[PDB]
Order: C-alpha cells, then structure tokens, then sequence
C-alpha cells in the first residue's frame, strides 16, 4: 500500500521550561531540524514576557512589556540535541532590531536553509502589536557561517508581495525554503478573497533574492498550513485545514501540481520534518519519520495562553516500513472525550 | 446548517461506582431511557466479578467465576434518574435464569421498548463463555407492568437467524425496537461474508414474536453499530465504524432506506438517545438532544479491562437549535496528542 | 415366580413405512402409549431425510438437509392404534421451531404426561447437528387439550442441569414424568465420572420449577431405564447397552430401588402402557405390553436407521400368563450365524 | 482380560447335504477334530432315515425303519477338511453291529483319543429306541492304525456304572477323553436325584478299561454338558446350561476341582474345540480358537427333527490375544426378537 500514508504519534519534549505554564514563556513555529557535526539545531519562535498574551482585540493595551498576541515580542532562539528528544535550549539566534527596523516588534515563525555552505533563517518581523489594525509581517532573512551563531542580517521583505487585487497582495507567511532544481523553493502562504488559503513558490539563486513568484501560483487553495520536503523527484507536503480531522498528503511530480496521495489523521502542527535531503538537491526524495509540531493550546486559561513545542514520529519514508505507522483507526481514551463539554 | 448534523459533547455519570477501576465491575450497552412518571429509567449490562475478563483467546480458562469477556457473567441492571446526570443504580432488572436456560450464563446489551401499556427488554443471552465457540447470543424478551420490576421472561431467541449461507445466519446482536407505521420496529445487525457488518429489520405485533425479516435486509451496509429513533415521517440514525474519525447520521423516509444527511465527528459509542417519541407512534419525530453510551476502554490496562456509561448531550433536534453543538471544528487538548505514542 | 419377573416377546408393527430400510427414514424413542377414547396414543422421533446419517464422526459435514446422527433433523410424530399392533401415522406433533429457538435443528425422544386432563410432551432440544461435539440438548416441553394437538410450546430447559462438577452438569436425557404422590416425578438420565446415573425431579406444575431430589442419582447405572408405578412405589426395568443383563427393580417410595428380578432380551427404548401412570391411585398394576426400537435396522451401518416395536410381557399384578414366566430363551441357528467370524 | 474369557463366531459348513432340511438326515455331537497328515478328521453322529423321528413320547411306534429320536438308527460317520470350514464326508467310521450286540439298534455321541500311536472312538451303544423307556447306553469303544478306517471293536460297556443308589448308576454319556498326567482322564456325564446333571472323571492307563472312577466324583455339579481341553498344568472347560445364557469357563489345576474362570454368552453347544495338545500329556495346556458343535433345532417344524453340524471360532488360548473375539457386548438384529414371539 501507500508511501504517503501514515499515522503521527506525539512524544513531550525534554528541556525546556515554561514557568509552569504561566503563560509568560511559549515556544512555537520551530525550524524542520538540521544535522550538523551529530547535533540536531532547531529554531523557534520564543517568547519571555511579563504577562501573558492580552489578546488580539485588545492590541490597543499592549505596550513594550505587555504582548497581544502569543507570537507578539518574540525573538527566534535555537537548541541542540543528540536524539531529537532531549533539547539543550542554547540562547538567542535572531534578537530583534533596534526600533523602527523591520522586526523591531517580533520575530518570528523561522525556518532554515543551508545553502553552499552557510545557514540562513527566513522569518516573518513584526512593526506592530498583531491584531491592530491588519498584520504586515514581511518576510527577512539572515545568515551564518554556524549553526550556532553568529548571524548577521541579510534582508528585509524578500518576497515581494503581489499587486493590488493578487491573492498575494498582503501577505507571504510561513517561508519554507527547500531546494529542488538547482535553485531554492520557498513556499508561503497567503489568506484572499469568506476568505481561502493559498499557498504560493517563490524561486531565486540567491538566498538573499531576488526571489520570483511562479506563474502558477496558488500552487495550493485549500490548507491553512503545509509543510514541504522532497520526495522521489517531486515535492510531497503534509496539509491541514485548522479545526477538522481532514488532513492530506499531497505530492507534485514538479514541485507545483499538487495532487492528494492520502488522507490522514490527528496530523501535527507546525509540522517540521527532519530530511537530510531537505537541501541536498537530490532528484531523490527519501521522505521523513520524525520531526517538530507545536500545541497553541497548552494552557486551559485562555487570558494565560501560551504554546509548546513538542515531537511527532511517523512513517512517511521510502527507506522504512514500520507498521506501528501504519494502522487505519484511531482510540481515544475516556478523558478525551470527557473533554469536549456540554455548556 | 443540517438539522442532522451535531456535535457531541460528553459529561462523566454520577451514582455508579467501579471499584476503582480494577476491572471488577463494568457497565455498557445502556438502553436509550424513558421517562416515566417524572423520572428516566435505563438499563444496562453489568458486570460484577471476582477477577477481570481473563480474555476472549483464553475462554477455555473461564469458570463460573472468571468470565471470558466484558459481557461475560453478567445481568441487565437497572437505575432511575431526575436530571440524567446523576443517578441512582436501583438493583436488578434481568437475573440469569437458571442453567440450562439460554441467557443462564450472562444476559446483556438491553433496550427497552414501550407497547400497549407495558415494558419489554430485549437482550442478547448467553449460554457459555464468549470466545469459546463461534458465538451464538440469541435475542431473548422479557416484561413487565412497571419499569421497576419484577419482570417476567418472555421468550427466547425472538428474532429468527437466516438461512446457512445468508448474512444473518449467526446473529442478531444489539436489538433495538421503535414503534413505527403502527408496528414493532426492531433493528439489529450482523456480521458477514474481510468481513462487512449489516443492519437489518425485523418487524411484529406481539412484542413476543413471530418476527419477520424485511426485504432488503441488510437495510444498512455499513456501520459496526447503529441506533436510530423516529425523525419526522421517517427514521434518522447514527451509525459508527469502530477505530475511525468519520460517522455518518443517516434517514430513511420510509424506515428502511437510508441515505446520508451529514458527516459528524466524535460520536458516542453504543449511543442510547433518549426520545420522548421512540415508541408513540407520532408519524413526526422530533429529534433528540441527549442520551446514554459508553466507553469499553475505560481501564489503562487491558489485562483488568472495563467499561463505564456516560451521557453525551447534542443538536440533533427539530424542537430546539443550539448554536453551541452547531461548530464544525474539533480542537484536542496536547494530552490527547501525547496519549498516542510511539513504541 | 416373581411378580416382577417376565420374559418379553417382539411383534412387528403394522403401519409404518421406512422407504424400504433404505436410511433415509427412521422412527425411535416412543413414549409410553396412553388410551383415549378408545384408541392408544404414541409419540416418537421421526426422521425423514433426502439421505441417511453421515455419523458423529462426521458431524462437521452436516448441512441442512444431511443428518449427523439417526436423532438429529427429527420431529416428533404421532400414532393412534385400536389394538396396538396396527398403527395409522397420523402427522407432526413437534414440529422443530424457527432457527434459532431451541430444538430448530432438532426434536427427539418423547414421552407422554397427562395433568389435569391436559396432555404434556417432554422432549430433548438439539440446536446443532450431534456429535459436533458439544452437546447440550436439555428438555422442552408441549402442551395440548387434545391428543391430536394442535400443541403450543410451553417452556426450554424445563429441568435445570447441576453446577459445574456435579454428575448432573451436561445432561438431562430421556425425561421420563410419572404421577407419583400427588407430583410430578420426572426421571431423567446423566453420563458422568463413565457412568450413567438417573435422577429424579419433581413439581407441582408441569411447565416447572422442577426441582432435583436431594438424592440424585437415584439410581446408579443401567445406560437406560424406564419407570411405572406399582402397587405403593415404583418399578424400573434397566438395561446395559450390549450386554445382555437386564434388571426389574423396585422402589417402595420411587428413590430407594432394589433389584428384584434378573430378567432376559428385554427391550430397547422400553415404553409399556400402563392405564394407572398418571393416575396417582398408590396402587401400581404393572404391565403386559408396550412399544420398543431397534437401531440396528439397516444391514449396512452407512444406512442407519432404527424401527418401532411392540414387545409383550406379562410385569402384571392383574394377570399370571405362565406364556411369560418360563425361564429359558432358545434362538435357532440362524441368530448364530448371524454373529460371525472377521 | 482373562485368557478364558471369549465370545464365540460361527460359520456354516460346506459339504454336508440334509435333503434339504426336511427331517430325514441329521449330523450331531461331533468329536474334536484331530489333524492328521496335512488332514482335519471329525467324527459324528449321523442318521439317514425313511421318515424324521416320531418322538421320544412315541418310541412305541418307532420300528427298523422309523427312528423314536434324533440319535436312534444312528451311525458315527467320519469326514476331512483342510480348513476346518469344508469338509468331505468319507463315509462310516462306526457301523451298527449284529442284533443283539449292544449299539444294534444305534451308535451315537462319539469322541476321539490319539493313544500310543493308535486311534480310538468311544460312543454311546443303544439297543432299543430312546424313550422305549428306560435309557441304557453305556460307552463302546473302536480302534484303528489310521484316522480313515478300518476300526475294530474294542469293548463294550468300558466305563462302569454306579452301583444301585449313586448319581452315577444309571449313564455314562458324552464320554471324552484326554490325556493327562499320564493317564487316560474320561469324562462322562449323568443325571441324578429336582433331577440335576453331574459329570465324573474316570480314569485308565489302557484305552481298552478297567476305567476306575475318581473319588470325589462328580467333579463337577452343574452344567447340562461341558467339552474340556488341557490348559496350563491344569483342564480348561466350557459348562453350559440349556435355555439360559449362564454358560462359564471353567478351570481345575489339577483337572478335579473345578472353579469359575469366565461368565461366556451364546456358547456353542455339543462343543467340540481342535487342541493340538490334548493327547500331548504337556502339562502345559495352550487352549483354543476353533472347532466343531451342533444345532438341534434345525429344522423349524419338530415333526420334522434334525441336527446340523457346525464351526466356532473364538480366543482361549495361550497362544493367541485376538481382540474381535474380546468384546463383553452381544448385539442381535431384530429378526433375533421378532422369532421371540408371542402366543
Ligand atoms: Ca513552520
Ligand atoms: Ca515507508
Ligand atoms: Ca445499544
Ligand atoms: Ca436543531
Ligand atoms: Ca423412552
Ligand atoms: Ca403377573
Ligand atoms: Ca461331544
Ligand atoms: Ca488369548
Ligand atoms: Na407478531
């Protein structure tokens, strides 16, 4: 049966702290992993506020000290492990710039390329609380010689956004850059329109641009988020729409039509696989067992809201047949139920 | 926006102790409950035995004290209730009979109906330990004058089994009647043929037989378990396939063919639905917004395996629309991530 | 001479077909016959099949129309007779119930109670083909205002087996009622340890409780038995498969059953009319005559079938035929050469 | 399992013609057979006569040519087999002798002794019809150098009668000889007093006589006829009784002192077993699996008497454990109770 069909099973992370979720400490958006002299590196979104978020509709209230939102006053930060599992939470990767440059307000939602050598990070910068009024949160990128640091800034707003009227026109969330072709991949997203989801490719040589959009773009019109990696000599994603148990893997021969390969279950978010060849420019796509996901509800108090990284292990790789992985149905315990109460 | 379409939402019993959940005492299969003179009744398999099932693969070892499976040794109970959420376990209902009566050996998966003044359960009767041989429950009925007891037995193996060769010809599990188009309406199921299990019909005047099957058995194709109740001129319901996220609410104008009318999610197992029209006769069927069912995997260790009841609440009402039951996302807390771990 | 001993004597029946002794057709186990309005009354299992029985060894093989046993796909017929020789099969009695109530796959081995000027039949209850080999067949019963029927089904396991290790656990077979004290005593038969004992059960109401005598077995071996009352208590003839031992025994309160004769051939599936069976008189005539089987109809094992007998005896406290009472047997030669050599 | 304990088999013989059956021919109460240059020899009572026997009530009647019994007008033919099954009449062994030489009138009831190299016959020697009355037929003995003939009368009257008063004054029937202990050990029989049936020993070191009787005759008290056989050290025999099934195996250490060793069913009566060694003086007796007998009720019809001769086989013997003959179970067909029938 079917290389693109698998099951998702979830493991706590070990090593980081989240001042017993207070909701003033939250990790999200973590960077598919790299492996680099027998060191797995992630990068994440992080936040380490006094208080805790203090909703969109009340950006108004923010101020420096107080975020509205959970991936407001973030900066990207960056562990290690041996194993996947246990992470040593190493410090800062990307801080924010000085006011008013871009990201000055937030830094967040990264991911990783390596590229001829160096490392780049991709990530949306903030200029303002989110939620007042609409978001612009162009994409930067900056860039090291180590995946430790340090890194130096490279870019701001390196994907162009489209013209007034394009579906691309506010907005390119989410860069995920891969390589394929010879060139980088980068995929984002964009909402437009009772709003849709698109998902679009921007190409360059260059990791600092320029990068053109693809003239089929919306590559995608439906998932409010995928995750890509090469598989075979295509492009395969995981693609969930946010709330419904309809999640699919999808696959394009050429990186661009897309066509669904399986239907999934309780499928992670923020999905970050880990494949070697994410960069590797194979033609060779050998697909993906383990990676990072995120929970955006951690806390039950949603006034102390915060978010945690955490581990999923799959099946979703032509060098391994296991099949734990491969089970159709799913169980949930009493207590899952008895969570989903009446009013 | 579907008048069949719902979420469900779950809300733990009180008054039903399990001897903490050491697989001593178990409760399943409630019967959908009535209300009579100011207070709900249902019924309901219990277990109460000195040690947990020893297994369905180890039968062999079963004793008059050590039962087989979680519906082995067991006796139709019987609780009343003001509100539906607490309750009080009021005795027994159904005794074993004496051996070599069939049911001598246990007695369960109840559902009541309400006919010409009177109170029958139908149930599923034993007459060794479950996994043994092939199966082999037979429907038995008993009555009464009140739905306290005392009840009278009635009859045995009330519906007929099919022909060798038909797919009936085993088993006539989960019987459950309405009153519909001036006739007892008692639908059932059976396993088949990779092995598909149907749904089929059987109908009378007299509660204690003859039966006879209906034409286009199976009525349904589809489904491990079903429970159905009066919906306008026809008959709506909820039908499961064990293991999976995706259940089906399905109407049949006539009784017997079915067709979709929504896709729900998280539905009750064994769902016993309390409608005030069950067994009225009303040719106009309300709907229903809350009932019993129940969890077989109540214990975290399957070698001391129970089940409990519980009550679920919903919208699947012409007589009232809740906003709240009307959401079509389902949003699980990490720990429900974290509960389907990897080996 | 000893008013319980006797020689017994066969004659054919008249009235009954087999379709040649070809195995499809086969009649056994009768209930003792009962006299109303002038004709006797018997009950026994039919068989009618398109083929005979495959055997128990077999029993995976049976289908729906393929019997495992001589027992298994029966009915139970019924007989009326003015003489009790010429018998006219009148029709079902028993017929099997819908699959899957008990006795669907089959109904068998009968006997006859009349209670309060209703008629009861009691019978084994076979859900799956014998020999399968579970085999569970506890009794039924039927009733009916006439002796033609029509006759409702009264009640499944009517005689409740013992707890598990008792010698009572698996069986009760061949239930047999008489009238006995003012009760119903039901005697009934158990393989165990094998031996083979027969228990006694007892009620007011013929649809039960019957509940077991605290003795049981009340009698401790004799594969098969059969009981009527005489004078104040209760006399039994017991028979071993094979062997050719036969007892008359005697109960003064139908529990406590002393030997009392060693008698001769006697018959199988023995079931002699006795007008005072049910009759509750403390006053038991004994008997002369009744109805027997042979299973061992066919010539050929593959076509198994058994026929109905009558046998003759003179067990009467009413009569002394000295006919009945001589002490020898002599068989011609023919019944020698008929036990031959491999 | 007892070594004389045994069912018997029975086989038609082939090679002896009755006029088929119609009173006129009668072959009784056959010796043992003895085996003599590859050749089964056997000796028998055998009448051919004008008309069947009138009756022992109407010996009155009886003439030269009409026999009272079925052993009166009697000659002791002899005949030769292979197997044991079919048997070539030869012709006379014993003729009648010249009236009024005792046994003119009949020669019947003869028994074999292999002695010193020579063979003789010992029988019964009537001089007038049976019944006439008064029975008087003492035991004659013949001899001869082959099994074939010629035989030359030896004696007559050779076993005393008692004197006036004992059980034994009037009859020594059924005389058999064996050798033991060194001696000519004859049996006989005879019936005393409520009249019963003993059977004596006599004992000679000449087949010619003086035959002196045993001391503690008679040996044995039961038993309408018996047929004896050396076994082990001591004599084995089988005592049978007329009409009832309490026929037994009997054994004596010493060949005197007979006690039960088996309760037997449907045994062969007039019974005549082959034993290599019972003229062998081995004091090591092996038993029996074959030999000879006879039926009296031949013929349906008793105005028409005759006896056929007939095999037996069985298992009482050292020498051979053969199951089919081991079984405690006797079942007849129906025909065997419908011939039991009523007046
Ligand atoms: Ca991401
Ligand atoms: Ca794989
Ligand atoms: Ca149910
Ligand atoms: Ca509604
Ligand atoms: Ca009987
Ligand atoms: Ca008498
Ligand atoms: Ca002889
Ligand atoms: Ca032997
Ligand atoms: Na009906």
């Amino acid at each position: 049966d079917n290389e693109l069909f698998s099951q998702f099973k979830y493991t706590r992370l070990k090593g980081f702290d989240y001042n017993n979720g207070d909701g003033t400490i939250s990790r999200r958006d973590p960077s598919r992993p790299i492996l680099v002299n027998g060191k797995y590196y992630i990068y994440y979104t992080k936040r380490d506020t006094k208080v805790p978020p203090i909703g969109w509709n009340r950006a108004k209230e923010a101020t420096d000290e107080i975020p509205s939102t959970d991936w407001d006053l973030c900066e990207i930060w960056y562990a290690t492990s041996e194993d996947g599992t246990t992470w040593k939470e190493e410090g800062v990767a990307i801080a924010r710039p000085e006011k008013p440059k871009p990201g000055w307000r937030s830094v967040a939602t990264p991911d990783i390329l390596v590229w001829k050598g160096k490392y780049y990070l991709y990530y949306q910068a903030f200029n303002e609380p989110s939620g007042l009024r609409g978001d612009w949160c162009p994409v930067s990128v900056s860039y090291a010689d180590s995946p430790d640091g340090p890194w130096t800034h490279g870019g701001d707003s390196v994907i162009p956004f489209g013209k007034k009227g394009e579906w691309d026109q506010d907005a390119t969330h989410d860069p995920q850059p891969i390589v394929y072709k010879g060139k980088i991949h980068l995929y984002y997203k964009a909402a437009y329109n009772k709003y849709a989801v698109g998902h679009g490719l921007a190409i360059a040589d260059d990791p600092l641009g320029p990068f053109e959009k693809h003239p089929l773009n919306p590559v995608m019109t439906s998932g409010h988020e995928t995750t890509y990696f090469p598989f075979k000599e295509g492009v395969a994603t995981l693609a969930i729409k946010d709330g419904n148990e309809r999640y699919t893997m999808q696959y394009a021969k050429d990186g661009v039509n897309f066509e669904i390969a399986s239907v999934v279950s309780l499928a992670p978010t923020a999905a970050a696989p880990f494949a070697a060849d994410a960069f590797t420019d194979s033609g060779n796509g050998r697909g993906v067992t383990w990676g990072l996901c995120h929970f955006t509800n951690a806390s039950n108090n949603p006034k102390k809201g915060y978010s945690i990284i955490a581990r999923f292990d799959c099946d979703l790789s032509l060098d391994v047949d296991d099949p734990f992985y491969k089970n159709t149905g799913v169980w949930h315990r009493p207590e899952v139920y008895f969570a989903q109460a009446p009013r």
